[PDB]
């Protein structure tokens, strides 16, 4: 179904019922990237997903690619759907929307579980890195993409990295403006910073990192796990970027962790 | 999106440009089990990905489920899109779907990928199953999807079992009503049958089956395969019923060279 957030139509798809769980999918992709969470723990829970705005099925405004407006965009599908508190799952950017998220609402927030994420990560790229995507769009994403899978993970499901590479050169699920808009936007995904405001985030965080990611380096996920009080930082051996895809049930074991 | 056919709304996602590729998942499940594919074709193909009535995002009425009316659907959904001619890929149900769609609407096809499919295929069921299926469905139905993946994908990708173990236990998926409506259809998932008219099928079709599918057997395939004028049969090793979720980049590498 669609909500629509002051003229834009988020899309987002909700199975089950009971304790609900947010899921937050990473930058140039959409909600598909849930598949294998979706519905296992759509037996237990109340599952929630759902593509960001200018991401997959959901309308993609030419400006307003702020991390708040995406949390805005959250707290709507939450309104529309009658939900009080529930459980985020954020990967890479849905989990800069879920603390944002535990910023400006916190009495809506359960806990937490970060997936490979980090804040300033535009300042903890390269320097060569902007420019690389300056001079070479399509390019520059893929060899970022390549940081992105673990070596066991290249070998074994070469499908992720595919369909990863999918996602951004198809104009239908991530158009160019979009990349351009959430880059020049001051709070986007690579310019948005909240390090000093990481402590402030007091709700059951657990964040986790796969030992591979160059993406987001474990450093990233460290930066995160250490500032915010009673934080679980898990360092994944033999993953990458997408943990829910290169080892899904054990992503699924270490969700259903969070429970209590 | 989606469309209206018969006061039923079928929900249907649309990516890309160029030769129209439509998916059809297979039974009790929904779109999402192509993302691997989904989005690589949509490179190169304007892909469309197709709910089943009573599956998923589309509408679940009581009655009734006949292959039928699930063409007809599908048909409904490329007239909404101005498609007149199309590549299709049906999974199980969807292989007969698309079959259906042949014998009805042979016009519409540029070529087909019938993957782990069959025909009068509640003869084949064991005359016990029937029973079971409705004194204990969860039990019946788990114990099918455990013959319907391979040892090496039951051992590496324990997630491809749990999920589809899970679409058919959460109602807001696929409820047991549409199970039910469907079994009693004459012509439906059990009873359809068109041993018959197989040979009226003249278009470029590749049926795929999996040497460890025990829910479509490598026979039940094969009948396909010999019956319809110059059709192939390719046999996958160490794949049951979902070779696109079991080796997707093995899968997609075979249909970007079938011939259609």
């Amino acid at each position: 179904p669609h909500v629509e957030n002051d003229g834009v139509k988020i899309y987002y798809d909700s199975y089950g019922e009971g304790v609900p769980i947010v899921f937050l999918h990473p930058f140039s992709t959409n909600g598909g990237i849930w598949y294998f969470q979706t519905f296992p723990f759509a037996q237990t829970n109340h599952v929630i997903v759902i593509d960001h705005r200018g991401h997959g099925r959901s309308d993609k405004p030419a400006t307003g690619y702020s991390i708040m407006e995406h949390a805005d965009d959250v707290v709507a599908v939450l309104d529309a759907l009658k939900v009080d508190r529930a459980v985020f799952v954020g990967n890479s950017i849905g989990g800069m929307i879920a603390m944002q998220l535990n910023l400006d609402h916190p009495q809506r927030v359960i806990g937490n579980l970060i997936l490979s994420s980090g804040t300033g990560l535009g300042e903890g790229m390269p320097p060569e890195a902007g420019a690389a995507f300056q001079n070479d769009y399509i390019g520059a994403f893929g060899g970022l993409l390549e940081g992105a899978v673990s070596a066991r993970s290249k070998r074994e499901r070469p499908e992720i990295l595919a369909v990863m590479k999918a996602h951004f050169s198809v104009p239908s699920n991530f158009p160019k403006h979009v990349f351009d808009a959430a880059t020049a936007d001051p709070n986007g995904v690579f310019a948005w910073n909240i390090k000093d405001r990481l402590s402030s985030i007091q709700a059951p965080t657990l964040v986790v990192a796969g030992e591979e990611d160059l993406v987001t380096t474990v450093a990233n996920n460290q930066l995160l796990a250490d500032n915010i009080p009673g934080a679980e930082l898990r360092v994944i051996n033999d993953v990458g970027h997408f943990y829910q895809l290169e080892r899904p049930s054990e992503f699924n074991e270490l969700l259903r962790g969070f429970v209590a």
